């Protein structure tokens, strides 16, 4: 009769299905972690929902604005002037301590992000790429060995890789979530290989019981690309190590370049704590013990950032999944008339991206005449897949790559507007754009 | 009359004037953005104001009680003017949403660019990081040599081992810290791909002699700058300078960042693209290198960056004064054969100040500076680079012998010298190393 | 497509589409200082922001619990943002030690007369002090007999009379507070010289019919706008406009200060010349006039008024969605024939807000509304200016009948308005009101 | 033992104590305000340090080389611990709100009260503003006639003219640029309401036989104590004293203030009620007095004025020392008859160092100073009352002659003296002054 909100998107889902009278029959309470902060303060009374919440007006401020115009992600309107006045604040405190590297609100953000996650060991990086390069070090990648991953994940996941020397093979995704196939694994790991390298891509988290399943016959270690995934209920449940980006984009983020590197593998913390400051014992400055590291430790200004940002993280989630179902509920048609297939909510969701496929070759057509006709920006979250960048390495090493679902998938996929601080009103003209597009 | 670029040789030239050591001058002021706090504080209507006092007005002495010296406590490394401007242009930049790439990035990199004369700035996210892709942009491969000093900070090695590249270490000189010139060809193999000379403490390096070795040899200069920002001519023989921004360097931001500096517009490119993912300049996701890094400038840093850089010429204008008071001031101790002091040149930004203490005395004096004196001073820094135990010094560099830079590391003892410290505070140090070698 | 000017018109005109009370407009905001704040909060990229929420974002409403409401407390009149900008200009001035005349007052000058379309102004050391410049000016001598209305803050008459001059006291209309343009030619003897029509609470008097009159008699007409700033084509008929920048006025400095604007270059001459000892402009102990004043404003205040009016065509805009409010929450009072309330205007820029309680009761709401709901309302002001109990009055005013203004005084009643007021504030008056006429 | 109350006369002391023309008393410092700097300067624990240097300590004398001397350049008026002091307190009385009247401007007249002695102080606007009330507060009214020098700064006249009150010129004496008492006698009339004595450059009229002319014929005095603060005994004899706190004087604001002082409990309440609207005391809006102004000091500026005055008695020693060296090393010149020196008296604060070059040589002298030597002087005041271009000098004042005023306008010269001048730029004054005499 009684659910705590963890701040995680499965409460959300709960949450909302309450808020829309889909089930109300249920009570709440929220807890008092730092990511539920604006929810609580929002939508709660002292510890109990607030009555007749109305989602369009009170959360989205409805008011029959018009619309000229979409962006796909105006970056002026990721931040809130509530944030920017927080963040004032706090750096009027961190400031005048002149402590500038490492420091307490560091080590303050890793005790948050420990907590939220489950994990005991959290190094907060300068960024989720320098995180993941650091974690393959960890666990103890040397060059040519083999790291399993997709293909269609941002650039960073193959970067990690090829920067400490190793060596990507991709695999190719399944039909349903494009998510890493598992059952395309299998067949791809060598003697060389040492790591699977999942993505859980656009905010959807990839299948890791399966995953796990077969690291575990072939003793390989998992390295989980969650940086589109921060909120996911049961992240990193299956992996050695979890990977967060904090880049101001995410659905929490810093303003700058932030990460960190999430394990229950104090072997493995360590390790990555030493190659993340210059190879150097833990607080033993200038006395190496690894052969060489890194300076990617997070600035303790970012984590001060950083620790009033993520006080939006639930209530921004509770926004992108009341938004997706819009999408989905509004966008039915076209699925039934079988121009486009939409995605499925589901619990596990965080909606960083919101990913259609539009069939029949009809992809390009649509995205250029939204925008040319409807003055409605859609992307291709990402142009280009890791097996086809003219590169000199695609040219030398991935020109017999064949990723048949990859590749077909590539050609239908389109992302439409989706962040927490969009109208509705900006929804609804992206709505009738593409219903009117599709005649 | 000479206009004050903001950089050393001019500097030294201000403070022989302020002093009363010249003859009648008359000084301009450049109206570049390095020069703004020294233009708001010493400067009237573009002439050196004429009611100038050193000690009461650019130090504030009061004859303050002092019972400790720390090295470098970082609360003091920042100035409340500074944070009321920082906070000033946080309030700018922090509605844009711009938090990666911005006009404050591009704008800093504009100003460095001016300030040491050079076409190209990529504005990086640490120093470290900079030299990264600098060695990644000259074509560094996994196994190529680099030459280099054993005695600098970590990063300077860190970031060739961390492309897989081979470090060589080559000794110091006999006065000034720097990688010997006379040393350098001797180690040059067919690996050989760069020399990475460190201008360490803020001193310069003999960059001339260096390059001439280097195009017999048809080598590559990347210089680690990270210490030297406003040397005078600082650049002019490499084809890479690498810069850091970081808190405690002479010119910092509120975190890391660094720079890439160049006239080569090929490296400048490769720098670019490698330094954000690989990807064609303002092409994102689109890559046209291999692969790359995540290390550009924070546009938020950058913007603080344009902030704090409005005190550079100012606070190395302090450091060269208070290196000249510890020169003058300890020279009968040089006398008396007991210690070796640096000297005053041109090309110095005073970033550390190095002593040597000789006939064994070192420790002994360190540790009776702190332990009777409350005095702090530091080793920069503790362990030569082929000193380490770790499994690559144990497998690779055992073998290696460098003589001067292992003696002079018995002796080196750097003195508390930061901008912001009180006279009161440098009088408190003198007396200290005077009184523990009556 | 609107280019938003800062004036009152405008300002009607944005509230009614910020409203949503409007069809598809759009609007650009002009790049002038007393745009500054509205073009940091409401525009992005040269447009209105799309996502602006009057409630929450320009009055931060919050459901504050409320249990008080004072009138004016001055700490609510200046906000933090000015504060650090005024310490920052200050930080500019004091340095170069120029506290009377100085380059910020003739900036200021040049602000003002830009925003108000005038060729002349003369920044003065207070409104009052550049109404009796003003007067002199124009050649007003003692026994002179000077029009104005009775109801005005002292300052207006006593600027008449501390050069010698009569009030001579016209009635006001019977809809806008202000001098009945009706009644002043009846007033006009051989002594008169000028007319002193008052923009009272903001609002501006008929200027166009005071004009009429004015130039049929070849008199001038000085207005009293220390209300009115942001009005929109304020003093388009006038000879000379009198503005205050007081603290308490919708645009003001950190102390006394005002303003001269006309665009008679005579009469700009000799304003100067009063409120400057007589001398002749810009010659120093040389005068031309017979006398004269130390009036002009204070080089520092001018650099704070240029801080602070970057706030004023958003505070002016508050303070019309504020009056609105009033008017339409308090529409049930006056169908019930209990209260009067103003109209929306486009010249009113909402200095004060006053209500008229009819059938006597109003001092039986005032005392009810404090007392009983602890609701602060005031009366600008208590005691008419024929009716002060002085030796003036006694001797000269007492046969004085100004029907219209004795029975508004009996009436009115100003409820509190100022632009940091928040919403709840605003509810908090507004429910002691509704309760109090049950 | 003297305690230094921080006045003319100790100061005077204390000097001849640290030139050891006097090394045979203790001294201590009392606790005011005005003695702030003095005691943080020159006492430890409330004695004299012992290692005091005038040139060095007091001067900072570098042997600095001088190119060029501005008489009164305003940028060296203020001193940077003012300014971080004045940035101090204006974050703490900005937030408050308070800008009108407030409780920076009761400290300041409690503080200048004790300083004076004196029972009732009104902090005013002005000097000027201070002296119009004041002229009210005694009763008079126009055709009224003012007995005073027609030698002062324009503001003295101007302030009777303003209330229509009549200016009766009377000659100065011959050692002081004051009135002379021996002819105010002469110039009494029935109309005769005030004797208006100026305190010039600093130095005290001879008060004692002035009252005892005022007692005789039933006058008020009220004096002009403008360039007069820290005078000892200042307005003993004096009904009201005005001064000013512009910020050219011995001490000012950072704007225009000034001040009443009075023991008159009845002067003091009409001036009060005077300087703000004729309103009651305490009550806003209600008239007592016919008119009045606005007229008090800033609550800002008072609040600069209690930062600001902790210099005062320092910068005085200053200006005496400075004086004294002026009179010491010009000997020569007066010797042989070219120039008329000051003399060292305990009542002198000079404000203003004035000089006499006689047999017609001033304007040549000052001519020469400037187009070869770059010297600035000044004539304070190069036009005399009755000879200013206007039509009241043409109407009222043509027959007007004052033998004494008029030949030693002929002659008067000031040399530059400001506290913050450095010795060095003395010396060029005393070098030019001599070589274009020989
Ligand atoms: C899936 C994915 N992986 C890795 C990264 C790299 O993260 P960062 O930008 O923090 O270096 C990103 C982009 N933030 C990403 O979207
Ligand atoms: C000589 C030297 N080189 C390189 C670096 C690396 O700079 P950063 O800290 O900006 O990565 C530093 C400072 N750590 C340095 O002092
Ligand atoms: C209508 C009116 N006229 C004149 C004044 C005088 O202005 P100041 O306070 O700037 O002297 C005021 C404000 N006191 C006023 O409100
Ligand atoms: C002798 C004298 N009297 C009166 C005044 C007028 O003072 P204020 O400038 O404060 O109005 C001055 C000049 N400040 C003056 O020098």
């Amino acid at each position: 009769t009684l659910t705590t909100i963890s701040g995680h998107s499965k409460d959300n889902l709960a949450l909302l299905k309450c808020l829309q009278g889909e089930t109300k029959e249920k009570e709440f309470e929220i807890s008092n972690v730092l990511p539920n902060h604006k929810m609580k303060e929002k939508l709660f009374r002292e510890n109990k929902l607030k009555i007749d919440i109305d989602i369009e007006k009170d959360i989205f401020n409805y008011s029959r604005k018009n619309i000229q115009k979409i962006e796909f992600m105006p970056v002026n309107r990721l931040i809130s002037q509530s944030e920017i006045d927080g963040i004032i604040g706090t750096l009027k405190e961190v400031l005048p301590t002149g402590q500038f590297t490492s420091g307490p609100f560091s080590k303050k953000l890793e005790e948050v992000i420990g907590d939220y996650l489950n994990k005991k060991y959290v190094i907060a990086t300068s960024s989720g790429t320098d995180a993941l390069m650091v974690s393959l070090l960890s666990i103890g990648i040397q060059p040519g060995d083999e790291v399993i991953m997709p293909a269609n994940s941002f650039a960073a996941t193959e970067n990690a890789v090829l920067a400490i020397g190793a060596k990507p093979v991709f695999v190719d995704i399944d039909h349903k979530s494009y998510c890493i196939d598992p059952l395309k694994i299998e067949e791809a790991i060598t003697q060389k290989t040492k790591c699977i390298l999942p993505v859980h891509l656009y905010g959807k988290q990839c299948d890791m019981k399966r995953i796990r399943e077969i690291a575990d016959v072939y003793q390989l270690r998992i390295i989980e690309d969650a940086c589109q995934a921060i909120g996911s209920s049961n992240l990193g449940e299956y992996g050695d190590i979890i990977i967060l980006s904090f880049n101001p984009y995410k659905n929490f983020g810093v303003c700058g370049k932030a990460g960190a590197i999430v394990t229950n593998n104090e072997n493995l913390a360590i390790r990555c704590n030493q190659y993340s400051y210059h190879g150097f014992e833990v607080d033993k400055k200038n006395k190496k013990v690894l052969d060489f590291g890194f300076n990617s430790k997070i600035d303790n200004l970012q984590a001060a950032i950083g620790l009033e940002r993520i006080k939006f993280l639930s209530y921004n989630n509770l926004k992108r999944v009341f938004l997706a179902q819009r999408y989905i509920r509004n966008l039915k048609e076209l699925e039934d008339r079988e121009l486009i297939k939409l995605p499925r909510m589901t619990e596990d969701n965080v909606w960083h991206l919101f990913p259609i496929r539009i069939i029949n070759g009809r992809r390009d057509e649509v995205k250029n005449k939204l925008y040319q006709l409807y003055n409605i920006e859609t992307d291709i979250y990402y142009p280009v897949l890791s097996h086809k960048h003219n590169t000199k390495l695609v040219k030398k090493n991935y020109m017999q790559d064949t990723l048949l679902n990859t590749e077909q998938v590539h050609k239908e996929i389109l992302h439409l507007p989706l962040h927490p601080n969009m109208l509705l009103e900006e929804q609804n003209f992206v709505l009738e754009g593409l219903i009117n597009v599709n005649k």
